[PDB]
């Protein structure tokens, strides 16, 4: 209940909309929730009942019968529009959908999901969010307090202060679901409760145009993660924040498929915007004509080029770095330009392939500032070192393509880490820091139907992140049960990773399928069916619908049935770090000399092992904090009213994990009743000849109640300080009640 403190009155959602919602007539013994094509789930009354087939009528207009697999149960409607979805008896996939909608309906923005806070984005002015009710919910806990990311933040503040861990908060959301807008609202509050904004928010738009491509779903969708750590003091009080990047996406900068794009500065560089970087750096202005830039999409709508480069100048222009760095960075940029236009001809009778073209290398090593000859020389032939000896390898044509791929996504992604440390040294100040309170951001779990490696860089990513969840909400959920005195849930996840993350897996198979002679992808799909067609459970073949274009295997994640497609995850996998050519970027004399300054794959380590590694890095720097979850959504492709499309939040429900830490509460019991709760409201289902009074002891007085409600003992547990029920039984609490209200 949002009065007191000056809030909205939706927020308060009480004495006006909520008393006279828990009396509204919905008889859920005629009505459903029927599976629509389009809406997908809908709310229907049925006229009669057949068995099977129910003669079913939605609001929007059809007679027409419906199985009743197809179907489901409807929820009540003292809890529709229900607040913790955690609370809820008959929690299916539409009792979010419609509660979701309807609360959008009277524009609820935020939403407890039990550990979730599920967060709809609607347009308007919002009152709620500035000061007056920071003074509303400083201190204030999450059952007592309406929905809001400060009373997580102040819980999250509150365990700072007294549990003496650090906490964390894991933004999932895309970009152009208010993202920036979350992550801006996320670190307003901190400064409020501390008695640097503008850099945060001056940092974020060349970090857009270095790290945010686009996807199908999102013209500009985040690839890696962001992890702003908001540092405090001893007693907290704000001391600084830092940032440190995490899986910056390799392949997306040499392969890019056509309904896809790079990340954004090669695209400025291509702009005319700025005509000294094109005489600069040797530019031909031109997308097309760039290999790189080629197999992708030059360009959509909704964004502009111009605007991109707009963002990185007024970046590049006032930070903490000096004049010379921003010519450096569009030197390295323009610098792996060039790379990849080189045609590295075989000689005649050999192998090794020798570039007689040498034109466009000639203007990349004057762009960086290597030699023009050495590094031909050092791509063609690399020089390992063997016991004491320098002794030098040959190559094909296809290793120095990869050689000349690798390198540049190698120098890409350090370059983009170095800009992070960087802006990190503008970000730091020199208070003491102590114990933050950081939040990260990542991409979402997204299904496409071109699910390709750079798609399983995301998957298995955010799989991992939903496998902390689990564990996290086992841990919360096993201590209420403990104080309470009533298989873990991420086995449920554990699987799926068992098919990704572990040797014999699907990653690894891919790792060492490079490895042989001639193994192609047809050889790699050949192998994978070799090994876990049937053998495990997750594993199975891809159904083709609706005319997906092609599909080689799928795994049922969290989210489903999830085709994949094998062809060119060889191509893209491969990391050979040429050595003598990172000598040569030693060497030379820009910022790459101090960029790129029992051992383990030197010619073969791959964007899969560094996934795993930086996967694992990230693992082991969360699992030494305590979250604190926000998810973020958008309602349609318009910034719009009240025409949200159900599909698209019917599919973020599950690539957001939200279905799953639905699904899983219900797994144990969720109905978390008070016993002289369940002897206000519940106690009219089946009394005595007297009424409440407060005569009996409540815990008395709720056995009173099921000694006589025909309940089975399987049904219910009983505890100490409240009393649990399945989910599907405060609807059972009120078809009797119903009765007795007849």
């Amino acid at each position: 209940m949002a009065a007191f403190g000056e809030a909205a009155p939706y927020l308060r959602k009480s004495e006006k909309e909520r008393l006279e919602a828990q009396t509204r007539p919905f008889d859920l013994k005629k009505d459903v929730y029927v599976p629509d094509d389009k809406e997908e789930f809908v709310k229907a009354k049925i006229l009669s009942r057949e068995g099977g087939k129910v003669t079913a009528e939605t609001e929007h207009g059809k007679t027409v019968t419906v199985k009743e697999d197809q179907v489901l149960q409807q929820n009540p409607p003292k809890f529709d529009k229900i607040e913790d979805m955690a609370m809820l008896t008959f929690l299916h996939e539409p009792a979010v959908l419609y509660n979701l909608k309807e609360r959008y309906a009277s524009w609820m923005i935020y939403t407890y999901s039990g550990l979730f806070c599920v967060t709809i984005n609607p347009y308007k002015w919002l009152p709620v969010y500035n000061a007056e009710v920071v003074a509303a919910y400083r201190g204030k806990k999450r059952s007592e307090a309406p929905p809001h990311i400060f009373s997580i933040s102040d819980n999250a503040y509150q365990y700072m202060l007294t549990d003496r861990e650090n906490q964390s908060i894991l933004i999932t959301g895309e970009s152009g679901a208010g993202k920036t807008v979350n992550t801006k609202r996320v670190i307003q509050y901190f400064a409020v409760i501390a008695a640097l904004e503008d850099q945060i928010i001056q940092a974020n738009p060349a970090l857009e145009a270095f790290g945010n491509a686009k996807t199908v779903r999102n013209d500009n969708s985040s690839r890696f993660g962001k992890f702003i750590r908001i540092h405090f003091g001893a007693t907290g009080k704000l001391a600084s924040a830092d940032i440190e990047t995490y899986l910056l996406e390799k392949s997306r900068v040499i392969f890019q498929l056509k309904a896809e794009r790079d990340y954004h500065i090669f695209y400025q560089i291509l702009s005319n915007k700025k005509p000294e970087l094109l005489d600069m750096l040797l530019i031909t202005n031109n997308p097309y004509d760039y290999a790189f830039i080629s197999q992708g999409e030059t360009t959509v709508a909704s964004i502009d080029d111009a605007e991109e480069l707009m963002a990185t100048d007024n970046a590049f222009d006032v930070l903490g770095f000096t004049s010379e760095e921003k010519n450096s960075m569009y030197k390295l940029t323009g610098a792996i330009m060039h790379f990849g236009n080189m045609k590295f001809k075989l000689k005649q009778r050999e192998e090794q392939a020798e570039p007689d073209g040498t034109e466009e290398a000639d203007k990349s090593a004057y762009l960086m500032g290597l030699n023009s000859a050495d590094l031909l020389k050092g791509l063609c032939h690399p020089r390992v070192k063997v016991g004491n000896e320098y002794v030098t390898k040959g190559q094909n044509v296809q290793q120095v393509m990869y050689a000349t791929g690798a390198l540049a996504k190698a120098v890409y992604e350090k370059m983009f880490n170095w800009m992070v440390t960087r802006i990190n040294t503008t970000l730091e100040t020199k208070q003491p820091r102590q114990y933050f309170i950081g939040v990260l951001d990542i991409a979402g779990f997204e299904i496409f139907d071109f699910n390709s490696f750079e798609q399983l860089c995301i998957n298995f990513t955010n799989e991992k992140l939903q496998q902390f969840f689990n564990h996290h909400m086992f841990v919360l959920e096993q201590e209420e049960y403990k104080k309470e005195g009533i298989i873990d849930f991420g086995m449920d996840l554990q699987a799926c990773i068992d098919l990704i993350e572990k040797p014999m897996g699907i990653m690894s198979i891919l790792e060492e399928e490079c490895m042989f002679p001639k193994a192609t992808d047809m050889t790699f799909k050949a192998k994978l069916y070799d090994n876990h067609l049937g053998k495990s459970n997750n594993f199975q073949k891809p159904r083709n619908i609706k005319g997906r274009p092609e599909a080689h295997f799928a795994l049922i994640h969290y989210a489903g049935t999830v085709d994949y497609n094998i062809i060119g995850w060889l191509q893209k996998n491969k990391d050979p770090l040429n050595e003598t050519v990172v000598d040569l970027y030693k060497k030379s004399s820009l910022k790459l000399l101090s960029n790129l300054f029992a051992k383990k794959g030197s010619s073969f380590q791959t964007v899969s092992a560094l996934h795993r590694e930086n996967l694992n890095k990230l693992m082991t720097n969360l699992r030494s904090t305590h979250p604190h979850f926000v998810r973020c959504i958008i309602p349609n492709e318009t910034k719009s009213p009240g025409v949200i499309d159900n599909p698209l939040v019917m599919h973020q429900l599950r690539c957001n994990g939200v279905l799953e830490g639905i699904r899983i509460c219900r797994k144990g019991f969720p109905n978390r009743i008070l016993y002289g709760d369940f002897r206000q409201r519940y106690r009219i289902l089946n009394p005595a000849a007297i009424p409440e009074g407060q005569f009996i002891d409540s815990r008395k007085g709720a056995e009173k109640l099921l000694g006589s409600l025909d309940i089975d003992h399987n049904q219910y547990k009983f505890g100490h300080t409240k009393v649990f029920f399945k989910a599907g039984l405060l609807g059972l609490l009120e078809e009797m009640r119903d009765e007795r209200l007849s």
